[PDB]
Parts: C-alpha cells; sequence; structure tokens
C-alpha cells in the first residue's frame, strides 16, 4: 500500500541522484578554472630593465668613405651607381660633405661588416645622457648595458647582468624610479633621400620596459617619446601565472628553448627569426643571436630585411609561440609636459653650450615609476579539485540513498 | 546514563547541522558568481574596425555660395542677418573670399540639405590618406567606408561590411596592425568666429576603435591625435561575457532592438537619441538612422543641437541602457613622438609638393597594433551550483546524523 | 574468503579516505580566496575630486622685495651673499627688475613665512580658468577649493566639501564630465637661474584625479598635460575591495588614523612624512597638516626638503604603510590634439587680449570624463566556507565508509 508506493517515488529519488552526479563529474572532467585577481601596494618590488633606441640608427658625422661605400644604398644616400640620386633633397651644407665623402674616385673597398658599424656609427649613451637619477642616485653611463636590436646600438637600464645587484622599488611615484633628461641630436640625424628599414621620418626615441630576464622587442613593442616634452610612464607590474596542462597549454618558464635562459614570447619569436634568416638567406642580422655570419649590406637590402618584416607582418604559420607558464606585463600610463619653459630655455641652453631652438627641438626627460598600487597578481587556480567532487558526489550520494563504497562493491558481490 | 547523556549531545549536533545547512543554502539562494580572466597571446584574431573623423567638419574651399547662405549662421560665419559679424577674426586673404561669396546681391536660395552640404564639403579620405599600410598590404580608399558621425563625412577601414573578408593578426607588434600617415588640410580648415557645435579650436583628427558589428560614438568616446607627431596606440582585445538573470542583470546580444542588427550599448544610446530627436523635433541630425526628415540648418541651430547636447550632457532618467551579456572592450597605450624631423622634413615637403611648416603643421602618423599579451577573457561563472549545493548540505545531513530523503519521507509517514 | 578479502579492500578505503580528507582540511586552513571581478556601465557614479597644479610655484609679478629677501636663495635667484649670481640667464627685460628688487640698500627685513607667500604668489584659479563646464554647466572658482601641494597654491574641482553636494555622472563620453580652458602663464614663470625643488624646467600643469575623502600626491602620483594641446582623459572607476585577516592583510578604511578622517595610503604617507619631518627638523612644510610652526627658506632649504626627497626616493623601511579594505583606483587613458588651429588661433588671441604666439605657448583644455565601463568592482570572495568544507568532508565520510560523528563518538565510548 504506503510503503510500496513510496518506493516508486525512491526510483524518482534514485532517477534524481543519476543526473545530479553525473553533473558535478562532467563538471569535473570539464576541469575548470578561475582566477585570483589581487592588485596590491608592494614592498621590495624589484625594478624592471629599460631599454631604449634613438630613431636615427647612424650619426652622420660618423659615416665614414668606407662606410657610405659598403651602405649608402641601404640607408638610400647612394643609387645602384654609388653615386648621389639626382632625385636627392638637397641641403646646400649637407650634399657638399655627402658629395665630399661620395667621391670614390682614390677609393679602394675596405673591410666592413654591420656590426662594427653599429657600434661605431651609433649613437653614444655618452653624450646622449644629460641626466639619470634612480631613486635619488644619479646614474653614469656604467649603469647603462650596451643592447643591439634592429635599430642598432641601444642602451638598457638596470639591465641586472654583469653581477650588479638589481635595483629595487618601494613606493609609488616619481622620486622612487628613474628620470633622464637626453639630446636626441637632430643635428646628427642622417639626411633621409628614400624609404627604407633604416630610416625613419620621426625624431625622438623607442623605449620598451621588460623583465631582467626576458630580451627586448622595441621595434615592434615599444613605445615612443618626442624630443620637446617631458614623459611621465605610471607603471604597475603584472605578474600573470597560468596552469599547466590538462588545465590549460602553458609551458614551464625553465624552458628548455635555445638561445636564452629564460622561456618569454619574446624570445620564442626572436629564436625563431634568427632559424628563418639563417635558413633562407644563410646571413645573421647585426641584433640576433647564434654564430651566422652578419650580413653585409647586400644581404640586408636583398635578403635579410624582408624576410624579417615578412616574419613580423605577414607571416601566419610559420613563427608562432606558446603562453610560458609565467608572464610579466606592464602596465603604464603615459604624460606629457613642454620643454623648455620660456623662463628655462636659456639657462638649458647655457648649460649645454646650444641654442635655444635646439634645446626645443631636441631635449626630452623621461621619468619611469609606479603607482602607489604598484603590484598586481592575476593566477589561474584551480576551481574543482578532486576532493572536492568527492566530497560532493558524497553528499549527493548519502542524500538520495545513503549508500557507500562498501554498500556497492560487497553488494555487487554477495 | 552515558547512554543516554551523550543524547542531549545528539541535541546540540542537530542544533550544529540547522545552522550550517541553513548557510550553504542561503548562500545558494544569493546566486553568487565569480570571474575567470585569461590574458593570452591568441592567434588568428579579428582586427577590430577603426573610424576617424577630422576635427574640421568642413572645407573651406567647398563651401558654396548657397552653403553659405543656408549654413552660414549654423557655422558663426553670418550673423543673424545675412551678413559677416562686425567683430569677426579678420584675414585679408580669407575675408575677401568670405564676403565675396556673403554677397547675396544677386542670390536666390537653392535647394538644400545638411547630408549633401557633409558628404561635398567634408574631407576626402581620398586627399587625406597620404599612407596606409596594414600588415605590409597597402591600402586605399577602397578599405575606408564612409560613415557620417557628428564631426561629418567620417571613415572606417575594416569596417567588415561589404562581403570584404574582415581582417585578422596573429602577433603583436607594430607590423601586425595600421599604420597610416594623414594631412589633415589646416590651410582648409574654415575661419572660427564664434563658438558652436561644428566649430572646433583643435586641429587634428578623432579616432574610436570598435567591434565591425558595434556602431561609433566618436564625439564621446574617441581619441584625439595631433599633428606634428606619430601616436602608437598599442591595443588588447577583451572579450566581456556576463551572466543572465537571475545571476545578473544581462542583456541579449542578438537583441531584437531596432535601428542595428546587434545589441551593444552604443546603439541603444543612438536609437534612443534618435526616437527623442524625431519627438521633439520633427527631425533627423545626418548622423542618425531611421527615415525622419534631415534637419535644416536652423532646425540643427534651434532644436536639434541642443536636444543632443542634453542627451550627452544633461539627461540622466530619460535614456538610459542595459548591459549587454557580450561587451568587447579595446585597452589602449598611446605614445608620440615628432614629425618631422629636421633630417627628413624637406623630403617629405618635397614628396607632396607642400611647404615645410606646412608638414610640421598638418601631417600625422598613426600606428594601431596589439601588444604581445593581445586577446584577454572576463567570463562571469557561476559559483555554486545546485549539484555542489546538494553535495555539500549532503556531506553536512550525512556528517551529524547520518539521515537520508527516504529515512525521513518514509520516518515522516511511518 | 571473500567476505573477509575485501575488508583488506575495506582497509584500502581507510587509506583513500584518511588522503582526501586531510586534503580538503589542510586547504581549508590555507584559507583560499578569489576574485569577482564586473566591468560594467554604472549609473549615479560619483564624479571624483580633480586637483591641479602650475608647475610654476611662484608669479614673477608677486615677488617682492622682502619676498625676494627671505626666499630669494631656495628659489637660486640670490647667492649666498643676497645677490644676484654672476652665472645667471641674462635678461636684459628680467634681469633689470629682479636687480632692482634685489637692491637691499635701503630695506630692512619684514615678518615673513612660506604659507602666505605661497598663497599671495602663487597662481590664481580666477586668472588661469579660461573656462570650465561639467555635464553642460559652466563653472566658476567657487567651484574650485584651494588646497596646498609641495608645488603651492593648487586647486581641487569637485573637493566635496564645503556641503556642496558632490556631481554625479551618468553616461560614458566628453559631455558627461569635465573640460577646461587654461593658461598656464609662461610670462609669469620665475626665471631658472639654479636648480632647486621649487623651480621647473618643464612648462604645463599637473593633475591628479582622486575619492574626494583621499588627500593628494600630485608630486609622485600625478600626471602632466602641456601647454598648445587638447587633452583626453578617458577614465574608469575601480573599487577594491580585500579581506580582513585571516583570509588578508587589509586595514579598516574607517581607520583611527591621525590627520584625516579616513585612511588611505596617501594619508598614511602624508600623516608620516609630517611626523618624521617635525621629529627631525622641527618644522613643517606648507602644505603638511598638524601644528607645528611652518618652515623657514633656510629650514626649506637646509632640512625640511633633502628631508622630503629622502622620504619619496631613497626610504626603505621607516615609513611603509598596509593596504586598506577599500581602494578606489581610477584607470585612465590620455590623449592629445593641436590648440590652436590656424583657423581658430586668431580668434582665440582677440578673445583673451593674448599673442598668437603666447596662445600657442601658453594655452591647454583638458577633458576628463569616463569610457561606456565606467565602473569596474575588484572584490576579493571567501572560496572554502566552512559550511563546504563540512558538506564536503561530509560526502568524503560518508563515501567510503559511511561514518558519522554519532557512530564516532558513541563508538570511540561503548
Ligand atoms: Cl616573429
Ligand atoms: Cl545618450
Ligand atoms: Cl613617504
Amino acid at each position: 500500500l504506503k510503503r510500496v508506493v513510496w518506493a516508486l517515488c525512491f526510483m524518482g529519488s534514485l532517477a534524481l541522484l543519476a543526473l545530479v552526479c553525473t553533473n558535478r563529474i562532467q563538471y569535473y572532467f570539464l576541469y575548470p578554472h578561475v582566477t585570483k585577481l589581487d592588485e596590491v601596494a608592494a614592498t621590495r618590488l624589484t625594478f624592471p630593465a629599460v631599454t631604449f633606441c634613438n630613431l636615427n640608427e647612424f650619426r652622420f658625422s660618423r659615416v665614414t668613405k668606407n662606410d657610405l661605400y659598403h651602405a649608402g644604398e641601404l640607408l638610400a644616400l647612394l643609387n645602384n651607381r654609388y653615386e648621389i640620386p639626382d632625385t636627392q633633397t638637397a641641403d646646400e651644407k649637407q650634399l657638399e660633405i655627402l658629395q665630399d665623402k661620395a667621391n670614390f674616385r682614390n677609393f679602394k673597398p675596405k673591410p666592413f661588416n654591420m656590426l662594427e658599424f653599429y657600434d661605431r656609427a651609433g649613437h653614444d649613451i655618452r653624450e646622449m645622457l644629460l641626466s639619470c637619477f634612480f631613486r635619488g642616485e644619479q646614474c653614469s653611463p656604467e649603469d647603462f648595458k650596451v643592447v643591439f636590436t634592429r635599430y642598432g646600438k641601444c642602451y638598457t637600464f638596470n639591465a641586472g647582468q654583469d653581477g650588479k645587484p638589481r635595483l629595487i622599488t618601494m613606493k609609488g611615484g616619481t622620486g622612487n624610479g628613474l628620470e633622464i633628461m637626453l639630446d636626441i641630436q637632430q643635428d646628427e640625424y642622417l639626411p633621409v633621400w628614400g624609404e627604407t628599414d633604416e630610416t625613419s621620418f620621426e625624431a625622438g626615441i623607442k623605449v620598451q620596459i621588460h623583465s631582467q630576464d626576458e630580451p627586448p622587442l622595441i621595434d615592434q613593442l615599444g613605445f615612443g617619446v618626442a624630443p620637446g616634452f617631458q614623459t611621465f610612464v605610471s607603471c604597475q607590474e603584472q605578474r600573470l601565472i597560468y596552469l599547466p596542462p590538462p588545465w590549460g597549454d602553458c609551458k614551464a618558464t625553465t624552458g628548455d628553448s635555445e638561445f636564452y635562459d629564460t622561456y618569454s614570447i619574446t624570445a620564442c619569436r626572436i629564436d625563431c627569426e634568427t632559424r628563418y634568416l639563417v635558413e633562407n638567406c644563410n646571413c645573421r642580422m647585426v641584433h640576433m643571436p647564434g654564430d651566422a655570419p652578419y650580413c653585409t649590406p647586400e644581404q640586408y637590402k636583398e635578403c635579410a630585411d624582408p624576410a624579417l618584416d615578412f616574419l613580423v607582418e605577414k607571416d601566419n604559420e610559420y613563427c608562432v609561440c606558446e603562453m610560458p607558464c609565467n608572464v610579466t606585463r606592464y602596465g603604464k600610463e603615459l604624460s606629457m609636459v613642454k620643454i623648455p619653459s620660456k623662463a628655462s630655455a636659456k639657462y638649458l641652453a647655457k648649460k649645454y653650450n646650444k641654442s635655444e631652438q635646439y634645446i626645443g627641438e631636441n631635449i626630452l626627460v623621461l621619468d619611469i615609476f609606479f603607482e602607489a598600487l604598484n603590484y598586481e597578481t592575476i593566477e589561474q587556480k584551480k576551481a574543482y579539485e578532486v576532493a572536492g567532487l568527492l566530497g560532493d558526489i558524497g553528499g549527493q550520494m548519502g542524500l538520495f540513498i545513503g549508500a557507500s563504497i562498501l554498500t556497492v562493491l560487497e553488494l555487487f558481490d554477495y
């Protein structure tokens, strides 16, 4: 009667238990994850490395007759007949110089490679750096490590190598970071007579803020700074931590991955770009690692350059990288004020033995610091551990029928 | 004795179970949610649409005597007596022109509407676009779709309509995005003699980056770009996914919502603004959808303009929109360098048949790209599913008393 | 036989239960937390306070002979012998003035304090503010509250004090925020003849956006705005809510913490900086709270200034603050256009009785507003409540052995 009528109700209770338990178990086998995000004002924070590059790759006063011979075409300074292009943007003063050192009448070529050309004619930290201060202490060129990029001879402050103890940061604000005054030296910019990958229409510098153990990709990922301004960059360190499989695609940062000691997206890209250029050109660009021969100006103009433009512009399948397990991103907010003021133009002009207009067209101040909330963690965390699954399917087993693994295994037998 | 003394302890065990189970069940009926945030370097990413507008709405050379007659007051070029205001910012060259075409002695008005005025006098992509490149390929005006905003005749790159396959992006960096050189043509800016909603004190352009299926609100939400700089915009695609009720207020993006095929905040605003202007003015602005008649200059000056200023400035209750279930936000970091350099000014001047000063005051380069971590997901996820509640209240039922639904329903009866 | 052979299997079942239950209980005693992040288009949002400061601290026309006597050395206008430094950046017009009022032949010093000097010579909101509009309504200096910073006499719009109902914001876009036109008055900038903490090489202003009940730290945390541009700041209100111990280090915002009614990182810093300066100098700077005597120019130059530079640059242990439970951060995206255009330069020049060049070097427009997704919540939430632990260890107890607290306590006794 009523005792056996709610045994069918018991059949319904079993029917329910089936759907709910298969729910929590499919949910387990989706491997769901959630996010733990903590923005905080840190302490003992490690100051990142700061790489910068002048937008003019070579110095007009340092280009020699041999430099002009080997590389004048790459720089659009000579046509294919080793002469000044008749379609040149004449300057009565500059053109006299160039056609004086473009006179190869008594000239016999001498050995030449691009790395020495960049290292020698590239802008010099010792005459660009007008002022550097970190947390109240003044820097020198000794504190900037020479690094070569596609821009040429570039510099990294707080590179952290050289056994030099990396610098730290405690609070937020300008006084707890870097400030540098620079002269971009527009009077040393090479004439632009055509368009190549080595000349530019812009005056200023390129900057990129990165981990000490992450290489720079300043050509693609950096930001610019204009002459005649003071730029404030308020930063924030964002540490991103991902889960390995099966929860997500994530590569161990101690990656057994060629040219660099640390695995990062940028390093993976530079690796592949190097393999690609060596493979297709038998030639490496000045900034690439490895041991291939550096490209000659003809190899730069004909093979290496379009190879890299292809990799960073058109390629969709050859070169793609995985996500690491640890990634460091730097949020930033930029801001400008004008330099110099009328009250100070004559002061700066006098101090550096330069014209007032020159100061207006070449001088530049850069402040790099962190805000109050200077450190941020974005860590992926597992959302349904196996134990919580067993405890849940357990409260579900016990709910509708009050069974156990003993009751089943024992009752499945006896 | 001791057997019946811990039956009171059993009463305490029941007392505990009550509070804990009512805890997990109230917690269920709060409908709590958490967040799943994944910043990643994507692939096959869809490039957004990029809308831009010159800050000068009309071209001084294209304003005709009929255009000046109908609209000269809206542009503060004529007072209420159809004449040059005596309080004009005289220019010996410009004033001769305007008062030459403000001579209505032999003039009889001709038909006129604002849409044709904007379309004709508005700046032209074919003479502003000095250079466009996307991922190594050069663009033409064919790649820019004409869109009308409150600025006038504006343009959208990669609008994605026209059956043109939307463009994709793979890596981070400048080479994997758009770069355009523009001439803002300050020599064609109309004289500003007063303050209206059609004239501006600033030179440059306005830009807004949006989904192909999200309309632009460039007047309110866009950013500016100044002449004489190259601006870098490092972007990041942020996909935001919300939960529908009862977990949150969230509107289905396939919204059955008038003028556009997709529901977005911006489209909802443009919808309501159109209804409002039609209702209160019997008149639609040139950029609004629907089928009302376009406003005459008198309707613009007297009714439509203050109506829209009211909606976008003062309104607090008439026009408010819900949150969609899918939202696309684009993070961005801006950066400038100066253009032109001294080395290149004469080059650019020669190439475009323009003065060096003109190049300094009108020329502008814009790079739009993504960083390495170019894609970000912010998805709301349910925090306490019903199954996990039952499994939990289950481990709680089994803990203190070891009961089941059978034990109760059966014991509640027999 | 087979009945007693799976009692050893029962021993294995117990072995499993031990590890899994000790897993969920250690997990409980790690006190894990997760994050609830909601970016939304809000309504009835409270507009923050906006503090700004001219980069020139004193006005050259307001510096009197007594002001020059007491403070001329602090400003690098006089050497240690109360005379013009022979290494001055001469200006035939300015130098006549200064050496006219540096003539102390018939001068006897008069009482002097830095607060009155700042208040009097500091730039005036009533002659800098050329235009202010909030949500369609125009502002006056009445809407700006005077606040003193290390820059001097500064101003805060929508300070929210004075019983003035704080302003609200509804939508995203320029029309739903503040726009102001300013003259930085480079013609009133004091000559810079040396480097001190009161003079600057830059022209423009400093801005900081903060809660009405959070003090400004504009020297360290603010951003700059350059003359000759219109700058757009697209903002986003981010409310961060942390967990108190034992889940995290977090201080109650109703903090019983000295000089201010609300606990914030900035207020904690200003508190400690004040204690430090009073302790080490018997002296407070003009912008610090409390009741110590203000510093004399000699105390500024010799003790107070290097004390604060030390605190904001070098200090690593003396002054460090805890994290509050509620923090308000404002995301922002900046953007510039040039001002004035050629079409409008003469207009603005005429309107304000100023030269066209002056307009180009001193005039500045600032728009502060929010984007569509104008409000963001980042709330830490508990990840494993005690009830869910008991329900889980419960489904685990019931799973392997089907026990209960009664079964144990009763069986541990009888
Ligand atoms: Cl690559
Ligand atoms: Cl609206
Ligand atoms: Cl401090």
